[PDB]
């Protein structure tokens, strides 16, 4: 799995345990081993949400399986609570695109799944 | 909707009204309220187009379209003019991936559409 | 085509010819002219793989044609070999999402393809 986020907040405002806590949450919610979980946060970005440059973010959570309509609502509740808690960004100022990948479209270790 | 752009131009060359003006523009072409519009630009990126590192950019415009047409050609013309007039970037050196999102795959305010 | 990659390695650690050789390679594997190839690398990113911030990366390769289930494993072997050589990043610490694009949803110049 990959969780990638773009935000306008400052890097110094991302806690030291952000990558670990996010890696843990992503693996636990998608039921994937932590060794396959990648987390990325791009901070200090020029980003406007709803016409304001106040703290906001948008990102994507992609994974081969574990993601589908009948599950994204729960995924969202947990991820938004987590991000609001760690970065302090309001839940109505964040978007997350959930993507269910096909193994054949994902390269890893020089091969595909 | 979300409009995110990556480009190799300097951050200083981006107009201070870019975000506000791009946000209003996006809400217009997609006929979506500004309250749901997010705009993001990542500048100073190491980006080569056609083998040269001259001014160029690539991005995505995502929105939940549902039971509606495409209009990507009209969107691209209106968007490229905007980006070209505002950033001065050559239109033949910019790609824009148009993505029609399914509400169930989009997380917002701790829930999904 | 567009090959965009995010990595935690330092910007100066990216060889001056990375964009050049990568552009040539992408064009080669997809049988596409270099003039339509865009390569992007976002370095110095806060990114973990398996919870570790040791060298790692993830990216996307998108193209209107050339990307298909029957072709991506060969693309992967070639791209991972190239990235591991150029960037020194272990192959089991990189992900590449292969995306085949429809010309109808790709903006260039001022219209689509």
């Amino acid at each position: 799995p990959i969780f990638t986020l773009n935000t306008n907040i400052k890097a110094t405002d991302v806690p030291s345990d952000f990558l670990s806590s996010t890696s843990a949450l992503v693996g636990n919610i998608l039921s994937k081993p932590g060794s396959y979980v990648a987390v990325h946060i791009n901070t200090d970005q020029q980003l406007s949400f709803g016409g304001s440059t106040n703290p906001a973010a948008f990102g994507t959570l992609m994974s081969i399986g574990g993601i589908e309509p009948s599950r994204n609502r729960d995924h969202s509740a947990k991820l938004f609570d987590h991000l609001n808690t760690k970065l302090g960004i309001p839940k109505n100022r964040m978007y997350i695109h959930f993507v269910n990948l096909n193994g054949d479209d994902v390269g890893w270790n020089g091969t595909t799944f």
